[PDB]
Protein backbone atom coordinates (compact mmCIF):
# COMPACT_ATOMS: atom_id res chain seq x y z
CA UNK A 1 0.00 0.00 0.00
CA UNK A 2 1.18 3.48 -0.80
CA UNK A 3 1.02 4.97 2.31
CA UNK A 4 -2.58 2.86 3.09
CA UNK A 5 -5.53 4.08 2.13
CA UNK A 6 -6.81 7.76 3.20
CA UNK A 7 -10.30 9.67 3.38
CA UNK A 8 -9.24 12.97 4.23
CA UNK A 9 -7.65 13.21 7.60
CA UNK A 10 -8.58 9.33 8.55
CA UNK A 11 -5.73 6.75 7.32
CA UNK A 12 -7.80 3.42 7.23
CA UNK A 13 -6.37 0.14 8.36
CA UNK A 14 -6.53 -1.67 5.16
CA UNK A 15 -8.17 -1.08 1.69
CA UNK A 16 -11.41 -3.06 2.53
CA UNK A 17 -14.76 -1.46 2.48
CA UNK A 18 -17.67 -2.97 3.63
CA UNK A 19 -20.41 -2.05 1.61
CA UNK A 20 -23.19 -0.38 2.74
CA UNK A 21 -26.45 -2.07 2.28
CA UNK A 22 -30.47 -0.70 3.58
CA UNK A 23 -31.76 -3.24 5.87
CA UNK A 24 -28.55 -5.90 5.69
CA UNK A 25 -25.66 -4.01 7.36
CA UNK A 26 -27.64 -3.09 11.18
CA UNK A 27 -25.11 -2.38 14.07
CA UNK A 28 -24.53 -5.98 14.96
CA UNK A 29 -23.44 -6.75 11.25
CA UNK A 30 -21.64 -4.05 10.46
CA UNK A 31 -19.78 -4.92 13.99
CA UNK A 32 -18.99 -8.59 12.88
CA UNK A 33 -18.02 -7.27 9.39
CA UNK A 34 -15.54 -4.98 10.89
CA UNK A 35 -14.06 -7.24 13.55
CA UNK A 36 -13.55 -9.80 10.68
CA UNK A 37 -11.69 -7.54 8.93
CA UNK A 38 -13.21 -4.55 7.40
CA UNK A 39 -11.08 -1.28 7.21
CA UNK A 40 -14.38 0.32 7.37
CA UNK A 41 -18.11 -0.06 7.64
CA UNK A 42 -20.71 2.24 6.29
CA UNK A 43 -24.34 2.74 7.92
CA UNK A 44 -27.72 4.71 7.33
CA UNK A 45 -28.97 7.91 7.55
CA UNK A 46 -31.48 8.63 10.69
CA UNK A 47 -21.31 4.31 19.40
CA UNK A 48 -20.22 2.26 16.05
CA UNK A 49 -17.52 0.34 15.48
CA UNK A 50 -13.71 2.14 13.72
CA UNK A 51 -14.22 5.16 11.78
CA UNK A 52 -17.87 6.39 11.63
CA UNK A 53 -19.33 6.57 7.99
CA UNK A 54 -23.01 7.35 7.48
CA UNK A 55 -24.32 7.42 4.34
CA UNK A 56 -26.99 10.32 3.36
CA UNK A 57 -29.46 9.48 0.44
CA UNK A 58 -32.29 12.09 -1.58
CA UNK A 59 -32.11 14.39 -4.05
CA UNK A 60 -32.57 17.81 -2.79
CA UNK A 61 -29.40 19.70 -2.05
CA UNK A 62 -30.71 21.79 0.76
CA UNK A 63 -32.38 18.59 2.52
CA UNK A 64 -29.13 16.76 1.88
CA UNK A 65 -27.10 19.23 3.75
CA UNK A 66 -29.56 18.84 6.63
CA UNK A 67 -29.21 14.83 6.38
CA UNK A 68 -24.94 15.77 6.83
CA UNK A 69 -25.40 18.19 9.12
CA UNK A 70 -28.35 15.56 11.90
CA UNK A 71 -26.21 12.85 11.18
CA UNK A 72 -22.62 14.63 11.56
CA UNK A 73 -23.90 16.02 15.22
CA UNK A 74 -25.30 12.25 16.05
CA UNK A 75 -21.40 11.08 15.65
CA UNK A 76 -21.18 10.80 11.62
CA UNK A 77 -17.41 11.08 11.00
CA UNK A 78 -17.32 10.76 7.27
CA UNK A 79 -20.74 11.64 5.43
CA UNK A 80 -21.15 9.55 1.97
CA UNK A 81 -23.51 9.80 -0.83
CA UNK A 82 -25.54 7.60 -2.55
CA UNK A 83 -25.47 8.04 -6.00
CA UNK A 84 -25.40 4.39 -7.01
CA UNK A 85 -28.88 2.53 -6.11
CA UNK A 86 -31.11 1.35 -9.14
CA UNK A 87 -34.18 2.08 -7.55
CA UNK A 88 -34.25 3.96 -4.84
CA UNK A 89 -36.73 6.81 -4.29
CA UNK A 90 -36.27 9.12 -1.35
CA UNK A 91 -39.24 11.03 0.05
CA UNK A 92 -41.36 9.47 -3.40
CA UNK A 93 -38.68 11.46 -5.49
CA UNK A 94 -36.11 9.55 -7.80
CA UNK A 95 -32.67 9.51 -6.23
CA UNK A 96 -29.82 7.38 -6.68
CA UNK A 97 -28.37 6.87 -9.94
CA UNK A 98 -31.33 8.57 -11.21
CA UNK A 99 -29.09 12.05 -10.30
CA UNK A 100 -26.44 10.32 -12.27
CA UNK A 101 -28.71 11.17 -15.62
CA UNK A 102 -28.53 14.91 -14.62
CA UNK A 103 -24.76 16.67 -13.63
CA UNK A 104 -26.41 19.75 -12.58
CA UNK A 105 -27.91 18.15 -9.56
CA UNK A 106 -25.18 16.80 -9.15
CA UNK A 107 -23.17 19.18 -9.10
CA UNK A 108 -26.06 20.95 -6.59
CA UNK A 109 -25.84 17.75 -3.95
CA UNK A 110 -22.59 17.87 -4.02
CA UNK A 111 -21.37 21.39 -3.50
CA UNK A 112 -24.18 21.93 -0.89
CA UNK A 113 -23.47 18.78 1.24
CA UNK A 114 -19.53 19.41 1.44
CA UNK A 115 -19.92 22.88 2.47
CA UNK A 116 -22.61 21.44 5.26
CA UNK A 117 -20.20 19.50 7.11
CA UNK A 118 -16.53 20.24 8.31
CA UNK A 119 -16.15 15.98 7.92
CA UNK A 120 -14.75 13.99 5.01
CA UNK A 121 -17.32 14.09 2.38
CA UNK A 122 -17.26 10.83 -0.24
CA UNK A 123 -19.43 9.65 -3.21
CA UNK A 124 -20.83 6.34 -4.20
CA UNK A 125 -21.75 6.17 -7.94
CA UNK A 126 -21.93 3.79 -10.60
CA UNK A 127 -20.66 3.52 -14.93
CA UNK A 128 -23.75 5.56 -15.85
CA UNK A 129 -27.21 5.84 -16.14
CA UNK A 130 -27.22 3.12 -19.30
CA UNK A 131 -24.53 1.72 -21.45
CA UNK A 132 -25.17 4.22 -23.87
CA UNK A 133 -24.90 6.98 -21.42
CA UNK A 134 -21.78 6.09 -18.91
CA UNK A 135 -20.56 9.64 -17.66
CA UNK A 136 -18.07 8.35 -15.05
CA UNK A 137 -15.19 10.36 -15.77
CA UNK A 138 -17.61 13.50 -16.14
CA UNK A 139 -19.32 12.77 -12.28
CA UNK A 140 -15.53 11.56 -10.99
CA UNK A 141 -13.86 14.89 -12.43
CA UNK A 142 -17.08 17.13 -10.91
CA UNK A 143 -17.15 14.82 -7.56
CA UNK A 144 -13.48 15.88 -6.74
CA UNK A 145 -14.40 19.87 -8.17
CA UNK A 146 -17.13 19.91 -5.52
CA UNK A 147 -15.21 18.61 -2.86
CA UNK A 148 -15.82 14.84 -2.46
CA UNK A 149 -12.44 13.30 -1.09
CA UNK A 150 -13.37 9.69 -2.02
CA UNK A 151 -15.39 8.22 -4.53
CA UNK A 152 -16.67 4.63 -5.27
CA UNK A 153 -17.81 3.24 -8.02
CA UNK A 154 -19.62 0.06 -8.83
CA UNK A 155 -18.76 -1.75 -11.97
CA UNK A 156 -22.34 -1.40 -13.18
CA UNK A 157 -24.76 1.20 -14.63
CA UNK A 158 -28.06 1.75 -13.61
CA UNK A 159 -30.04 -0.05 -16.08
CA UNK A 160 -27.58 -2.98 -15.32
CA UNK A 161 -28.87 -3.31 -11.93
CA UNK A 162 -27.78 -6.85 -10.87
CA UNK A 163 -27.77 -8.86 -14.08
CA UNK A 164 -24.50 -9.63 -15.66
CA UNK A 165 -20.91 -9.02 -14.69
CA UNK A 166 -19.15 -5.87 -13.31
CA UNK A 167 -16.78 -4.40 -15.46
CA UNK A 168 -13.65 -2.52 -14.17
CA UNK A 169 -12.65 -0.73 -16.96
CA UNK A 170 -14.22 2.44 -16.32
CA UNK A 171 -12.86 2.40 -13.23
CA UNK A 172 -9.67 2.10 -13.99
CA UNK A 173 -10.50 5.31 -16.22
CA UNK A 174 -11.42 7.49 -13.58
CA UNK A 175 -8.57 6.61 -11.57
CA UNK A 176 -6.03 7.51 -14.36
CA UNK A 177 -8.28 11.12 -14.49
CA UNK A 178 -8.67 11.90 -10.78
CA UNK A 179 -7.22 12.59 -7.88
CA UNK A 180 -8.60 11.75 -5.23
CA UNK A 181 -8.73 8.28 -4.17
CA UNK A 182 -11.08 5.58 -5.97
CA UNK A 183 -12.74 2.69 -4.03
CA UNK A 184 -12.92 -0.87 -6.99
CA UNK A 185 -16.73 -2.41 -6.24
CA UNK A 186 -19.00 -4.75 -7.74
CA UNK A 187 -18.51 -8.75 -7.96
CA UNK A 188 -15.61 -8.79 -5.38
CA UNK A 189 -15.82 -12.22 -4.57
CA UNK A 190 -12.73 -14.20 -3.21
CA UNK A 191 -9.22 -12.42 -2.42
CA UNK A 192 -7.79 -13.49 -5.87
CA UNK A 193 -10.79 -12.08 -8.09
CA UNK A 194 -9.89 -9.01 -5.40
CA UNK A 195 -6.13 -8.86 -6.38
CA UNK A 196 -6.82 -9.04 -10.02
CA UNK A 197 -9.54 -5.71 -9.77
CA UNK A 198 -6.91 -3.83 -7.49
CA UNK A 199 -4.07 -4.34 -10.12
CA UNK A 200 -5.93 -4.02 -13.01
CA UNK A 201 -7.64 -0.51 -11.84
CA UNK A 202 -5.03 0.46 -9.54
CA UNK A 203 -7.62 1.97 -7.08
CA UNK A 204 -6.99 2.65 -3.89
CA UNK A 205 -9.15 0.34 -2.11
CA UNK A 206 -12.18 -2.57 -2.79
CA UNK A 207 -15.69 -2.49 -1.26
CA UNK A 208 -17.36 -5.94 -1.02
CA UNK A 209 -21.28 -6.02 -0.73
CA UNK A 210 -23.07 -9.37 -1.36
CA UNK A 211 -20.18 -11.61 -0.46
CA UNK A 212 -20.03 -10.73 3.35
CA UNK A 213 -23.53 -12.19 3.49
CA UNK A 214 -22.63 -15.08 4.30
CA UNK A 215 -19.16 -14.96 4.71
CA UNK A 216 -18.56 -11.98 6.97
CA UNK A 217 -14.90 -13.08 7.83
CA UNK A 218 -14.06 -12.85 3.49
CA UNK A 219 -12.41 -9.09 4.89
CA UNK A 220 -9.22 -10.74 5.94
CA UNK A 221 -9.38 -13.67 4.09
CA UNK A 222 -8.82 -10.94 1.04
CA UNK A 223 -6.46 -8.86 3.62
CA UNK A 224 -4.76 -11.69 4.29
CA UNK A 225 -3.84 -12.15 0.62
CA UNK A 226 -3.35 -8.79 -0.15
CA UNK A 227 -0.89 -8.61 1.88
CA UNK A 228 1.41 -11.49 1.91
CA UNK A 229 0.28 -13.15 -1.48
CA UNK A 230 -0.72 -16.56 1.21
CA UNK A 231 -4.43 -17.65 1.45
CA UNK A 232 -5.47 -18.07 4.51
CA UNK A 233 -7.00 -21.47 4.92
CA UNK A 234 -10.94 -22.40 4.61
CA UNK A 235 -12.57 -21.37 8.31
CA UNK A 236 -13.35 -24.70 9.81
CA UNK A 237 -17.03 -26.08 10.77
CA UNK A 238 -16.34 -25.53 14.77
CA UNK A 239 -14.65 -21.57 14.04
CA UNK A 240 -17.85 -21.02 11.52
CA UNK A 241 -20.65 -22.36 14.52
CA UNK A 242 -18.59 -20.24 17.29
CA UNK A 243 -19.10 -17.09 15.01
CA UNK A 244 -22.93 -17.56 13.99
CA UNK A 245 -23.66 -18.63 17.34
CA UNK A 246 -21.98 -15.75 18.82
CA UNK A 247 -24.12 -13.21 16.34
CA UNK A 248 -27.40 -14.64 16.95
CA UNK A 249 -27.00 -14.64 20.72
CA UNK A 250 -25.62 -10.47 20.03
CA UNK A 251 -28.95 -10.44 17.59
CA UNK A 252 -31.36 -11.40 20.55
CA UNK A 253 -29.95 -8.68 22.57
CA UNK A 254 -30.55 -6.07 20.28
CA UNK A 255 -34.07 -5.79 19.36
CA UNK A 256 -34.66 -8.72 22.37
CA UNK A 257 -35.63 -12.30 21.69
CA UNK A 258 -39.39 -10.99 19.98
CA UNK A 259 -37.68 -9.32 17.05
CA UNK A 260 -34.40 -10.91 17.36
CA UNK A 261 -35.24 -14.64 16.26
CA UNK A 262 -36.77 -12.81 13.15
CA UNK A 263 -33.08 -10.98 12.46
CA UNK A 264 -31.15 -14.07 12.84
CA UNK A 265 -33.65 -16.19 10.29
CA UNK A 266 -32.18 -13.61 7.90
CA UNK A 267 -28.66 -13.26 8.49
CA UNK A 268 -28.51 -17.43 9.33
CA UNK A 269 -30.35 -17.79 5.86
CA UNK A 270 -27.46 -15.75 4.33
CA UNK A 271 -25.00 -18.14 5.77
CA UNK A 272 -27.12 -21.27 4.35
CA UNK A 273 -27.21 -19.36 1.46
CA UNK A 274 -23.94 -19.97 0.50
CA UNK A 275 -22.63 -22.79 1.88
CA UNK A 276 -25.76 -25.39 1.67
CA UNK A 277 -28.76 -23.54 -0.06
CA UNK A 278 -30.63 -27.13 -1.20
CA UNK A 279 -30.91 -28.16 2.54
CA UNK A 280 -32.98 -29.64 5.05
CA UNK A 281 -31.49 -27.56 7.74
CA UNK A 282 -32.60 -24.34 5.71
CA UNK A 283 -36.51 -25.29 5.55
CA UNK A 284 -36.40 -26.23 9.38
CA UNK A 285 -34.82 -23.39 10.84
CA UNK A 286 -37.09 -20.64 8.88
CA UNK A 287 -39.92 -22.89 10.44
CA UNK A 288 -38.42 -22.08 13.93
CA UNK A 289 -40.44 -19.02 16.16
CA UNK A 290 -38.56 -18.94 19.36
CA UNK A 291 -35.22 -17.47 20.25
CA UNK A 292 -33.66 -20.21 22.71
CA UNK A 293 -34.94 -23.34 19.80
CA UNK A 294 -32.53 -21.43 16.97
CA UNK A 295 -29.12 -21.66 18.87
CA UNK A 296 -29.85 -25.11 20.02
CA UNK A 297 -31.05 -26.02 16.35
CA UNK A 298 -27.68 -24.08 15.20
CA UNK A 299 -25.19 -26.54 17.67
CA UNK A 300 -26.89 -29.52 16.40
CA UNK A 301 -26.53 -29.06 12.35
CA UNK A 302 -22.98 -28.14 12.71
CA UNK A 303 -22.22 -30.83 15.13
CA UNK A 304 -23.39 -33.42 12.15
CA UNK A 305 -19.70 -32.79 10.45
CA UNK A 306 -17.78 -32.93 14.13
C1 LIG B 1 -29.99 -5.70 -0.61
C2 LIG B 1 -29.05 -4.62 -1.08
C3 LIG B 1 -29.10 -3.36 -0.47
C4 LIG B 1 -28.26 -2.34 -0.89
N1 LIG B 1 -28.34 -1.11 -0.33
C5 LIG B 1 -27.51 -0.09 -0.66
C6 LIG B 1 -27.51 1.25 -0.01
O1 LIG B 1 -28.33 1.53 0.90
N2 LIG B 1 -26.61 2.17 -0.46
C7 LIG B 1 -25.74 1.93 -1.47
O2 LIG B 1 -24.95 2.81 -1.89
N3 LIG B 1 -25.68 0.72 -2.06
C8 LIG B 1 -26.51 -0.29 -1.72
N4 LIG B 1 -26.39 -1.55 -2.32
C9 LIG B 1 -25.39 -1.69 -3.35
C10 LIG B 1 -24.26 -2.55 -2.86
O3 LIG B 1 -23.30 -1.65 -2.29
C11 LIG B 1 -23.78 -3.45 -4.01
O4 LIG B 1 -24.00 -4.83 -3.68
C12 LIG B 1 -22.35 -3.14 -4.36
O5 LIG B 1 -22.36 -1.71 -4.59
C13 LIG B 1 -21.89 -3.95 -5.58
O6 LIG B 1 -22.12 -5.36 -5.48
P1 LIG B 1 -21.23 -6.39 -4.64
O7 LIG B 1 -22.22 -6.83 -3.61
O8 LIG B 1 -20.87 -7.42 -5.67
O9 LIG B 1 -20.07 -5.63 -4.06
C14 LIG B 1 -27.26 -2.61 -1.96
C15 LIG B 1 -27.20 -3.87 -2.56
C16 LIG B 1 -28.05 -4.89 -2.16
C17 LIG B 1 -27.90 -6.24 -2.83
Amino acid sequence: PRGSMRIGQYQLRNRLIAAPMAGITDRPFRTLCYEMGAGLTVSEMMDEPGIRTVQIAGSDPKEMADAARINVESGAQIIDINMGCPAKKVNRKLAGSALLQYPDVVKSILTEVVNAVDVPVTLKIRTGWAPEHRNCEEIAQLAEDCGIQALTIHGRTRACLFNGEAEYDSIRAVKQKVSIPVIANGDITDPLKARAVLDYTGADALMIGRAAQGRPWIFREIQHYLDTGELLPPLPLAEVKRLLCAHVRELHDFYGPAKGYRIARKHVSWYLQEHAPNDQFRRTFNAIEDASEQLEALEAYFENFA
